[PDB]
């Protein structure tokens, strides 16, 4: 007799269970010292809080704002997805109705909206995404405001749950790193770092028919615990697997990207998820598309480089080299013609390939 995982019992047995604090592992920072130096030198590979908002450069609503006013700002009529947390089953409905749903007493459902993304509504005006986030970020950085293809609709989400609510351990698609600010009640992370060998198994066990049957963190040595409260901000770093739990109902904004800090982690997630074969309805659109551009931003440096005489920073060399790798694998015989989707207009992919091998070889030495 399995637990399903998400259920009522699930849940009261998971409020019972001790963790590891994230004491250990998560950085407790001003806003005003989250600088791309504090990041380069740390490398962001821990998580980190931000308790205030003050110097994050991060504009959202006053607490004041309530799921009422979500429902004005985004639409009643807009179709959103919501999770049937205790099935674990997703589907469609008006905003509406979820938000009827929300402000019912006696609910006998656990529902929640996880995949709300508000970039194209006007609530989009009261969001903005921290400094840090926006300094760090591919798509932001090097995606040309006159290109064809769309940019990854991935920077502003709502996220409404109920008390109770809990999704159960991923990574987030592309491998991408996020930041999550609770503006009402508080979320409880469960967090596991992406060491190689956690990661098989996270692979592992998705795969697994039974996953939903199989609490995730028991197969793995430490799984951190981490309340985020009202007006805190979380940073997660690429490649973490983690889950969470709602105590009490929360309203959330959360953003995601991906950055110069961790190619080779970002890639290994994709690799993982391309394996897992999902349809994510959360998966990172044109994830090949970004890295496509940041190619293209690469080979400027490095040609570039030439004519300021001073080299670009290792990492960028490494992140060169783990790129030209995927692009080979994206452009081979067999790859596809759903890789050419998503390539750029104007790109002559093995003309790129070459010369960033060139430039490679010439910063190496
Ligand atoms: O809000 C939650 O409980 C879960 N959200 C996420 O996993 C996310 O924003 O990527
Ligand atoms: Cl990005
Ligand atoms: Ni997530």
């Amino acid at each position: 007799k399995p637990v399903q995982n998400g259920s009522q019992l699930f849940i009261k047995e998971l409020r019972s269970r001790t963790f590891p604090s994230a004491e250990d592992v998560v950085a407790r920072v001003p806003g005003s010292q989250l600088t791309l130096g504090y990041m380069e030198e740390h490398g962001f590979t821990e998580p980190i809080l931000v308790p205030k908002k003050d110097g994050l450069g991060l504009a959202v609503p006053a607490p004041t704002f309530y799921v009422s006013d979500v429902e004005n700002y985004v639409g009643p009529e807009r179709s959103v997805d919501v999770t049937d947390v205790t099935k674990q089953k997703d589907c469609k409905m008006k905003l509406k109705e979820f938000v009827d749903y929300y402000y019912s007493t006696n609910r006998k459902r656990v529902l929640n909206v996880t995949n709300l993304e508000f970039s194209d509504t006007r609530m989009s005006s009261f969001v903005e995404p921290p400094d840090i986030v926006k300094k760090l970020s591919w798509v932001e950085n090097y995606w040309p405001d006159d290109a064809l293809l769309a940019k990854p609709k991935v920077t502003k989400y709502c996220l409404i749950c109920v008390k109770d609510s809990y999704t159960d351990f991923h990574i987030d698609s592309g491998g991408a790193s996020a930041w999550y600010h609770v503006l009402k009640g508080e979320k409880t992370f469960y967090l596991i770092r992406p060491a190689s060998a956690n990661i098989s198994l996270y692979e592992r066990w998705r795969s697994a028919s039974n996953h939903s049957e199989m609490f995730f963190a028991d197969q793995v040595d430490k799984c951190y615990k981490c309340i985020v409260k009202q007006g805190q901000t979380l940073f997660i770093p690429s490649g973490w697997i983690y889950a969470t739990l709602t105590p009490v109902d929360c309203l959330a904004f959360a953003g995601h990207f991906l950055h110069s800090l961790s190619v080779e982690m970002q890639m290994r997630a994709y690799e993982v998820e391309r394996r897992l074969k999902l349809g994510s309805l959360t998966q990172f659109p044109n994830f090949e598309t970004a890295c496509w551009y940041m190619g293209k931003h690469l080979l400027e440096a490095f040609k570039g480089s030439h004519k300021s005489g001073k080299q670009l920073p290792p990492h960028l060399v490494q992140g060169a080299k783990i790129l030209n790798g995927a692009f080979r694998s994206w452009t081979k015989k067999q790859a596809l013609a759903e890789h050419e989707d998503e390539l750029p207009e104007h790109f002559k992919p093995s003309q790129l390939i070459k010369d960033l091998a060139k430039e490679i070889r010439l910063s190496e030495n």
